[PDB]
């Protein structure tokens, strides 16, 4: 039976692996990776993570099965990180997930099983992996423009005009901050307007917030969210806790569903709580462990901010000082968005021939879509990255 | 939107952990002369060694570690594990690796049918529904008897066709605690090669029943004889990390080719359910199972407890026999594995918690583990007032 099986095809970062490996060239630079590394390029556990599992392997008695949907320790905290002073716990609905993703992947479940004729708008362009997980449900997907090629930023008059198309039911899939992989991010007034958009449409907006503290700060990076959550009734936030603690493997992550009413919310968590069970039961423990215990533990919590905030202050010098180098080899202030753009990951806007150019002739890889992850630059291979850009006509 | 949604029905065994002189018999999960569900000492010893070793936790492996894979191969298969025809993905929990079988299968065979025990691991059905599988059931449990219903079993699987899937529990079945012996597997194995029926093996508690290698052995002889099998591994119960969530899926493909897409479609379907696999337990696994120290300390932990548990049976099978002056209970010594179903009915069921304190799942579903010298009596005397 198995013969009949369709292939699938590879994640795709492997052959960009393997081809970088390859690369027989001493002065190779990969951007292409998608996690945080620091200047020796390494990704490191943070401190106060690393406290967290000492505290816990000393206090812990027991591994019995906890929480279906996630222990209250970790639901009440989430929610207070992403929703500060404004977390209504009478109509808030949370689940403990298996990274971001399952957040999403539930997410979608739920949506589909409160409304069959669901269809969902997703930015253009967005994480590869949303349009895949729909793909594969077999929902309906339809792009709203966002980025814009020319000045990389944000092609607000073509969003809104797009959004505008969605009808009641619909969902609207916005990034909270740090958009991967474009980096070009809306305003808090930008933000109100969408909400206007929302309730005039009556879609239902679910918030991909994955890298909380990478962006301006974490309350900064939350405003957007917050506002959609005080303007709009029925909110739904996938919550990753992957990048600002350092945790991809340990796979934590959290479903908020926002509702009307706590009639609503007895039935979004009973429903969120089936969802887990139908799938894998249980959700995993020790990083949803790792993250209560940092959250609520005040010598921790304070650390892992300020190890968060060296990060973040790190990453946006480096934005700097790359568009200080383009600027003094330009002449003009052209990729000046380098500097505005906000997260990880930024996309220089360069054709795939400008990739492979740029790939050939200076060793620097990254993914064909331009992106490239701003944590993988430092003061030796700016001046060349820089260069590359120029040289390519870009 | 949100408010469109329909109350969902909560689950039977969970509702009871919830509920809980109170004796808890419910949920089946291993607890000691105190109570306890201990950490096991070996997974205590690699927890600690992991945080001395560990310098990263950037993503890993989509399918799950290397070390992890080749590890629980070996546990399940021995030295029947052929790596260029098996395919392995980590998943979270052995309920994740059912999820994940019953979704690798349908996308193979769109128009499958799952045979399922009568009873089964309630669980088992309830994914089937949410998929929406059709639901075969094949004769297993004896209620007279309490034992197994071979003779019915083999009727119901003849019935079965190519493209099917049979659910088969590869020991310590829950919840009856009847099992299958040797013989009885070979005379399966001939059933499932002669309807071309593929095997489907929840495997959730090997080293309770008999011991960790005999406890594989009915899904080592399947193995053997049918070119494809599927097993649904969990770790939850035998290195006593339940909540680490921790588990995996093996593919036993007739060729290399196979394999291939097998493996392809199985990485795939942790992409899109969640992305990657959780890393603790598997790494807890991993480093007991290929640190020789560890691993024997953890054989005789699980020997151990095995024993205990066995010595526990006999106790409870001797303390109704004085009770009763009879040996119809003989039966609970016959079983093997954490449960065995008594057959008390609803209302007795019933009676027996609302006073006695004393939970067990409504079927008459007991942990044994939840007994212990005092307890015993207790129990074997609540079922005699309980009556029939
Ligand atoms: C990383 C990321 C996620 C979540 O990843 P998890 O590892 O599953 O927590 C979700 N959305 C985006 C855009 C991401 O970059
Ligand atoms: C324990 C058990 C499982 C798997 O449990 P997980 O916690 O998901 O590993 C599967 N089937 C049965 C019959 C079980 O008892
Ligand atoms: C495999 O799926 C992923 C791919 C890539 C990433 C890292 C973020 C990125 O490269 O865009 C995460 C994933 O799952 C969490
Ligand atoms: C809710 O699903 C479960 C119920 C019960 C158990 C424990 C095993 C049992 O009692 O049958 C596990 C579950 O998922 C792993």
């Amino acid at each position: 039976m198995l013969g009949n099986l369709k292939p699938q095809a590879p994640d795709k970062i492997l052959a960009l692996m393997g081809e970088f490996r390859a690369d027989p060239r001493q002065g190779k630079i990969d951007l292409g990776v998608g996690v945080y590394k620091d200047a020796t390029g390494h990704t490191p556990i943070m401190r106060a993570v690393h406290a967290a599992e000492q505290r816990m392997l000393e206090t812990e008695t027991t591994k019995t099965y906890a929480g279906l949907s996630g222990e209250p320790e970790f639901q009440k905290a989430m929610g207070e990180l992403i929703l500060g002073d404004g977390l209504k716990s009478e109509t808030t609905a949370t689940l403990a997930t298996v990274g971001g993703t399952g957040a999403l992947r539930q997410a979608l479940e739920l949506a589909r099983m409160a409304n069959p004729d669901l269809r969902v708008f997703v930015s253009d362009p967005t994480w590869p992996n949303h349009v895949s997980i729909m793909n594969f449900m077999g929902l309906p997907v339809q792009t709203y423009r966002y980025f814009d090629a020319e000045t990389r930023g944000v092609d607000f008059e073509g969003m809104k005009a797009d959004l505008a198309a969605a009808k009641k039911g619909d969902m609207v899939l916005l990034h909270g901050c740090c958009h991967n992989p474009t980096g070009a991010n809306l305003t808090l007034d930008q933000w109100a307007e969408i909400a206007s958009i929302l309730e005039k449409t009556g879609a239902l907006p679910l918030i991909d917030l994955a890298y909380q503290g990478f962006g301006d700060g974490l309350e900064e990076d939350a405003a957007g969210t917050r506002l959609i959550a005080s303007r709009i009734p029925e909110v739904l936030i996938a919550a990753s806790c992957s990048k600002n603690f350092g945790i991809y493997r340990e796979r934590t992550g959290c479903l908020l569903a926002l509702c009307a009413d706590a009639a609503t919310r007895e039935l979004a968590q009973g429903a969120m709580a089936f969802l887990n069970r139908q799938t894998y039961s249980f959700p995993p423990f020790h990083g949803a462990k790792i993250v209560s215990t940092v959250l609520t533990t005040p010598e921790l919590r304070a650390d892992w901010m300020a190890e968060l905030e060296a990060v973040r202050s790190g990453m946006l010098r480096l934005r700097e000082q790359l568009a200080g180098e383009l600027r003094d080899l330009s002449g003009s202030d052209r990729f000046g968005f380098v500097a505005e753009h906000r997260g990880m990951f930024s996309r220089l806007g360069a054709t795939p021939e400008q990739v492979k150019r740029i790939k050939e002739e200076f060793g620097i890889y990254m993914v064909g879509d331009s992106r490239i992850n701003i944590a993988g630059l430092n003061d030796n291979t700016i001046p060349i990255l820089a260069r590359a850009i120029i040289e390519v006509g870009v």
